[PDB]
């Protein structure tokens, strides 16, 4: 009555190394020994420094339609202006000193910790490039270099902390008997295609895997028959997911007994995920506006269907992918940096102008001498956007009010911003668009 595994291998197993070579050869390990002790010291002090200053936060994430606080605490450090979205939650970088950077005030050591993980970034990048080089050499032996450079060009690291003591609510691994999970089976999302990932692991201080020691687990996608690998991690071990590993396999993190930090360096796919990018989108939308002076008499250059559609889509993007994402996190990074404070003021102001634009379009649609054909063209151009705007607003209000969110501290409690009451003359349109959307449809049905 024995079947395909339902089991896992560790180094305690003879088959371990050969299974590693045959079924997970794009997973690479570099033991703590291969990293200079000086770098170890700076990186671990930087972990503890960011921990004492309270810079790591559990994210109020979303999964299969459920609001869930993560057991693990996190901070995103990386290129200025860059974001990384996972589980419907866009993390904004705490900036690190990339060349030609602006020294935006931060707590004393905080900036020095960010500088440190930049240093670790450079290092791991060198290692990753070396390993992909070696990997290709094997490839050509048995059977571009710009591709390598870019698949290793880490623009962010996502730091994680868990204390299994003060966070004892951990799920059991369901397929292979690997025990307690800090992070369940997953692929890392929103990374550049075929990009590598590098993880520096930092633990503080018989059948199957040792439950007291931290491991990273690996399995093949769709496959619980091939035995999973449970890799032991100690103080300063590094692992690397190369090439298509992250796509073809899943990984998890198995909890040990002691606290542990990790630094997971990534090539975030940020083509719609940078400040410069969303600023350019806002400028594009506002091209349709007469911009001599900034005031409330917003007047539009064209009502061509395509230009209005584009404008209302950009309105949506800045509102929900940026403003609401930033403020849903209650301004926690204000604890680490001020970098995003002016950028978010400026995006909020660009957004307010856009509430202005929408209003202008709604006045036009209701205009006396407007041939009903052109009117119908406008409605059909904008209706999808306005309806998606209304639904996404209902969802963010709720997500800000969930019973789980109200239980967060005052430093991290969500902020449903921007938000205004119906008795607010400062804003040209109501927050609740259901009336407006209904009317627009009733018209499009009109004989
Ligand atoms: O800490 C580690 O060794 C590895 N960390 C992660 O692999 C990791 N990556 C992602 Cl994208 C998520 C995403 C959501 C929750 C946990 C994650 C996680 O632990
Ligand atoms: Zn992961």
């Amino acid at each position: 009555g024995l079947v395909p595994r339902g089991s896992h291998m560790t180094p305690k197993d003879d088959e371990f190394y050969q299974q590693w070579q045959l079924k997970y050869p794009k997973l690479i390990l570099r033991e703590a020994s291969s990293v200079s002790e000086e770098l170890h010291k700076e990186v671990q002090e930087a972990f503890l420094t960011l921990h004492k200053h309270g810079c790591l936060f559990r994210d109020l994430v979303r999964i299969q339609g459920k609001d869930l606080l993560t057991p693990v605490s996190r901070i995103l450090i990386g290129n200025p202006g860059c974001t990384y979205k996972y589980l419907n939650t866009r993390l904004f970088t705490v900036p690190w000193p990339v060349k030609g950077s602006n020294i935006k005030h931060t707590e004393a050591e905080i900036a020095a910790a960010c500088e440190t993980f930049l240093k670790l970034n450079d290092y791991l990048q060198i290692e990753t490039i070396q390993a992909l080089e070696e990997l290709a050499a094997k490839e050509k032996a048995n059977e571009d270099e710009v591709d390598i450079k870019s698949r290793a060009a880490y623009n962010v690291t996502l730091l994680n902390f868990m204390d299994p003591q003060k966070m004892p609510y951990l799920k059991e691994e369901p397929y292979f008997g690997m025990g307690k999970m800090a992070v369940s089976w997953h692929h890392d999302e929103n990374l550049v295609d075929r990009s590598a990932v590098a993880v520096y692991s930092y633990s503080c201080e018989l059948e199957g895997r040792d439950p007291d020691i931290w491991h990273v687990g690996f399995k093949i996608s769709w496959d619980i028959e091939t035995p999973g690998l449970a890799i032991p991690l100690h103080q300063g071990d590094c692992y690397f997911m190369l090439d298509d590993l992250n796509a073809t396999h899943q990984h998890c993190v198995l909890a040990g007994s002691q606290p542990r930090f990790s630094s997971t360096h990534r090539v975030a796919e940020c083509s719609t995920g940078t400040l410069d990018y969303i600023l350019q989108r806002c400028q594009l939308a506002l091209q349709n506006v007469c911009d001599d002076v900034d005031n409330d008499d917003v007047s539009l250059k064209s009502f061509e269907p395509a230009v209005l559609k584009q404008g209302e889509e950009i309105h949506n993007e800045v509102e929900f992918e940026w403003l609401r994402q930033f403020w849903f996190q209650g301004n926690r990074y204000r604890k680490c940096t001020d970098w995003w404070c002016q950028p978010m003021a400026q995006l909020e102001a660009l957004w307010k102008k856009m509430e202005g634009v929408t209003n202008a379009v709604l006045h036009e649609v209701k205009r006396e001498g407007l041939p009903v054909e052109q009117r119908n063209e406008i409605l059909t151009a904008i209706l999808a956007s306005l309806t998606a705007r209304q639904n996404l607003r209902r969802e963010w209000h709720a997500r800000c009010q969930s019973r789980i969110a109200r239980t967060l501290p005052a430093d991290q409690k969500p902020e449903c911003r921007p938000y205004w009451e119906k008795d607010d003359a400062s804003m040209p349109l109501p927050f609740d668009l259901t009336d407006i959307v209904s009317e627009l449809r009733g018209q499009l049905l009109e004989a």
